[PDB]
């Protein structure tokens, strides 16, 4: 697993959200497309947070959101991310900090390049 | 300890919530969100696994208006459901998971549901090495 880097297994041109948009509409888009998380980015394409269907879903069904409420209101501030050149064992360790099902992947300059998941890692460990 | 040394029993989640075949698809979706779960094993009155539904797939079908008021779990569930025996190794879990399913229902000597092993639980085991 040493010779496998996050970039070889991550998912690439991923759908993202901006801080300004409605969290409910995002949840719906997520449902419609079978997406499980939305990294959130600024205009510079840096990663600023992440929302997931699991978490949005959990508060939504608790009536805690409105049609006005934005992604920016509800995203977690201390978003765990991983670098593209990191090894899979590294990804595994970073995920086991709570688990977390997905890390946003960033490049040299912390510009989003992809997402690594649960599944990607299982899919890879399967290959060996 | 290695992926071959470790029994599915040792790492699975127990006490899992389930769904009966006649439960409404909509209330089960709502239940799934309330409790942060992503797949409901569907069981019969004897705790035998008769299917599975996921949040991803229910959500997808609701938001696309594919289900009426009368749509039950039994109308929509995946039928030919893959389970793993609790005595098996994590490696067998892994393999059964690649052959886009995040979770396996786990059954005992007699195909009664004892728990669920997820991609998460496997990640948390591998991390220990």
């Amino acid at each position: 697993l040493k010779n496998i880097k996050v970039k070889d297994v991550m998912t690439k041109n991923v759908i993202t959200a901006k801080r300004h948009e409605g969290v409910v509409e995002a949840f719906e888009k997520m449902l419609k497309y079978k997406i499980s998380s939305l990294p959130v980015i600024d205009d510079e394409n840096k990663v600023i947070g992440i929302v997931t269907t699991t978490d949005i879903g959990y508060n939504l069904i608790r009536d805690k959101y409105t049609l006005e409420t934005t992604i920016g209101d509800v995203m977690t501030k201390d978003v765990i991310t991983i670098h593209e050149d990191a090894s899979i064992l590294e990804a595994i360790k970073k995920m086991d900090i709570s688990i977390i099902n997905q890390l946003p992947v960033v490049d040299k300059n912390n510009k989003l390049v992809g997402i690594i998941s649960d599944g990607d890692i299982i899919r890879t460990i399967s290959k060996i």
